[PDB]
């Protein structure tokens, strides 16, 4: 009920990120330039799939460990039972990693940031579904062309968990509440940035979703973790 109190929820929501950004932007575009080189591509190349799957669900792993820190630092998320606290990060934490997977990104040479390099699609011709892996290059490749910031990827990614339409909540009203005030809070510094344009440019509520969906099963199958 006031607008200190709401841009007070903005500035809060990303100062979480500014911690939990796993990566250093500064350090993203600087290695922007360091590229695995044809040889060093070719060693990713030959590993079978079982190892690849490890590798990644490996990073992973630990990409969502700073996911769960940052689902914690929001304002009423530990005021939840704790079905309405797990039941939220384990369908939506996932989405959030394919999200700041952008930063990871660069449009100029369609790369991604594995192991300490910059390397395409053809760093993952071990797993053998490069449909998959296209679709996540060009999602990723659909907020590149938005040119997003850091505090829009912070003030989308904390909508992302915040979903009440989770099955299986309890404290639902008290949810929908939580989720109120991030919607207002995100639309506000949209404005006041001159960036809500993008409203309509962003990648639809249900492609998020049907992406990792059809991935998590193909990493299940093989680590199933
Ligand atoms: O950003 S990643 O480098 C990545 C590379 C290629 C395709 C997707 C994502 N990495 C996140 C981290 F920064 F931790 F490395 C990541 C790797 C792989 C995944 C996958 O879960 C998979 F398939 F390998 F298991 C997938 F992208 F397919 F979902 C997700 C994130």
């Amino acid at each position: 009920a006031s607008l200190t109190e709401i841009e007070h929820l903005v500035q809060s929501v990303c100062k979480s990120y500014r911690e939990t950004c796993q990566l250093r932007l500064e350090d993203l575009l600087r290695q922007r330039s360091n590229i695995f080189s044809r040889e060093e591509v070719t060693g990713y190349q030959r590993k079978s799939m079982w190892e690849m799957w490890e590798r990644c669900a490996h990073h992973l792993t630990e990409a969502i460990q700073y996911v769960v820190e940052f689902a914690k630092r929001l304002s009423g998320f530990m005021e939840l039972c704790q079905n309405d606290q797990i039941v939220l990060l384990k369908a939506g934490a996932m989405e959030v990693v394919l999200v700041r997977m952008c930063r990871a990104y660069n449009a100029d040479n369609r790369t991604v940031f594995f192991e300490g390099k910059y390397g395409g699609m053809e760093l993952f011709r071990a797993l053998g579904c490069s449909e998959l892996i296209s679709s996540i290059f060009d999602f990723s490749h659909s907020l590149s062309a938005l040119h997003f910031s850091e505090d829009e990827i912070a003030l989308y990614t904390a909508l992302v968990l915040i979903n009440a339409h989770r099955p299986g909540l309890q404290e639902k009203r008290k949810v929908e509440q939580l989720q109120y005030n991030l919607e207002l809070a995100f639309h506000h510094h949209l404005c006041k940035t001159h960036r809500q344009s993008i409203l309509a440019k962003l990648p639809p509520k249900g492609k998020l979703r049907s992406l990792c969906s059809q991935h998590v099963e193909r990493l299940q199958i093989f680590q199933h973790l």
